[PDB]
């Protein structure tokens, strides 16, 4: 697939607002993912034991992780589709080391779209959400193809 420059603009315009607070958005998104799909918390051996949202809010490990996730995603979106190199190492560790199914990447994409919609309503109207969903679908499709080459397709 291929996004038009206007769609990338909508994606990078709302991403520039997320970057004013990467750690807060990281927390919100991971907590949204774990409350919606609790089985995903099991993949994180570091803080798998957290039982409540309050615990999750108070975990420094969860917040650091959230910042790592968003910083790597932001670096991929800024490429505007030319992300082959950034995707390689990512696809390898999530397919071989962590074992994250494509389904989980769909779940976090939905958590990203839910948080942006709540926090940024004025910059996340319907066209901007369609462009963000396209950009995340592109990311999932290229990662899924890399998973296949690596022998995981999951
Ligand atoms: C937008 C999608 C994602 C991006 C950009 C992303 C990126 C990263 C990055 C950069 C790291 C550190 C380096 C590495 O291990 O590769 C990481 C580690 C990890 N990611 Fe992901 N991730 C994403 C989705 C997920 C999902 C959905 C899960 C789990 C349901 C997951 C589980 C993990 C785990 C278990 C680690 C190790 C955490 C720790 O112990 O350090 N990731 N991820």
């Amino acid at each position: 697939m291929v996004l038009s420059e206007g769609e990338w603009q909508l994606v990078l315009h709302v991403w520039a607002k997320v970057e004013a607070d990467v750690a807060g958005h990281g927390q919100d998104i991971l907590i949204r993912l774990f409350k919606s799909h609790p089985e995903t918390l099991e993949k994180f051996d570091r803080f798998k034991h957290l039982k409540t949202e309050a615990e999750m809010k108070a975990s420094e490990d969860l917040k650091k992780t959230g910042v790592t996730v968003l910083t790597a995603l932001g670096a991929i979106l800024k490429k505007k589709g030319h992300h082959e190199a950034e995707l390689k190492p990512l696809a390898q560790s999530h397919a071989t080391k962590h074992k994250i199914p494509i389904k989980y990447l769909e779940f976090i994409s939905e958590a990203i779209i839910h948080v942006l919609h709540s926090r940024h309503p004025g910059n996340f109207g319907a066209d901007a959400q369609g462009a963000m969903n396209k950009a995340l679908e592109l990311f999932r499709k290229d990662i899924a193809a890399k998973y296949k080459e690596l022998g995981y397709q999951g």
